[PDB]
């Protein structure tokens, strides 16, 4: 689980770093909370976090399913790049709603993929013992 | 936790599924991101969506710790029903604020019940340990 | 886990308390859904379970890291902190937006810590092989 544990972690930096970010833009645009409405940027800034943080635990599923189902070091390599284009994402948001694109696309490219290994593993998992029972009762007599 | 592991697959594919027919909502009445109101129906739709989220980590915990700490395929199961009136949520959401409230009973109902044998499971453990260790104590000679 | 699965069900219940909480000032206010936006008080109390559940699943992980990594009982301790200092939070935020800061700096100091020790935990985990590679190829002859 090593890798796992160390991709989640980062997981977890990345999203409060995200948290941190829009606590600074909350402050710049004088957004006095419960505002969550603003200008575009807030308005683009908060909707990054807001975005990243719904799809985090879509992410630590599958992630943690995909590893243990499937091979660990290809489900924590999908989780790390996953990441890294939720930063660009985040970075991008807060340029513009269209900077938000280019790393949303490279984001679910590996967020899916990830749900296709933890598909495979769990079907190799559960097939065999499925078709051994399938067969099993339809044998019947065998004469 | 193969069982557990299918259904929290289920679950984020039901996620993922949400927030694909949000992005369709938000196509459809011309809501430019990073705008997360308008007509009702998005404005239902999107809150779905939101909600859905919001409750789908307290459902992997939980499960998680209702298979493991009580039996798994009860947990499975209720996980199962669970997530069906979820989908069924979303589909009444996206109708009506009321036709949401009939299968968000049949969710609460399985949500709960989810707690209660995590519950359950978890006191199965550290009572008995307690217990004898009340008792233990409190002896103290037993002349 | 035991621990680690108490601390967790724990916080499931204070969510799904705070969500209860939420419906409740909705129907105070008469804000009907899916409006998420009526007085400063409605704005408040939705804001703070909204903020809760966003940290839930950051303090899902790395608790489960924490444990199982660095020490658990340890980790468990400051959950357990963490929830109180987000019961509070929620109990803040609902009387003002500043009652609500005495105990998010009590929380956010317990969520990092946490990470502390899910990061030293896995460092303690993977700095030694790696020493031990970097070292064994940099030898060679040792002559
Ligand atoms: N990650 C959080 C930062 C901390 C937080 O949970 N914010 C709370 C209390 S400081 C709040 O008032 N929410 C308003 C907001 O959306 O910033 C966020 O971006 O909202
Ligand atoms: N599940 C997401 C769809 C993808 C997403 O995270 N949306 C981002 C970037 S495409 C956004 O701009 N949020 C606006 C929204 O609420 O749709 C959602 O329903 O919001
Ligand atoms: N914890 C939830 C309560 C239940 C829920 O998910 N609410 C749904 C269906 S009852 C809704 O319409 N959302 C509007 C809201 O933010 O209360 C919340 O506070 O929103």
């Amino acid at each position: 689980v090593a890798l796992l544990a160390a991709v989640t972690l980062l997981g977890v930096l990345l999203q409060a770093y995200f948290s941190l970010q829009v606590i600074s833009a909350r402050r710049a645009f004088r957004v006095e909370p419960p505002l969550t409405t603003g200008p575009p940027e807030f308005e683009r800034v908060y909707r990054a976090q807001v975005n990243c943080s719904e799809y985090f635990p879509l992410f630590l599923a599958t992630l943690w399913v995909a590893g243990i189902f499937f091979h660990e070091g290809a489900a924590a390599l999908c989780g790390l790049v996953y990441l890294f284009a939720r930063l660009r994402y985040f970075q991008g948001y807060a340029r513009s709603a269209q900077l938000r694109l280019a790393p949303l696309y490279a984001s679910a490219r590996a967020l899916w993929l990830l749900v296709a290994l933890a598909a495979l593993g769990l079907l190799a998992h559960f097939l065999p013992a499925a078709l051994r029972a399938a067969l099993l009762g339809r044998l019947r007599t065998l004469l």
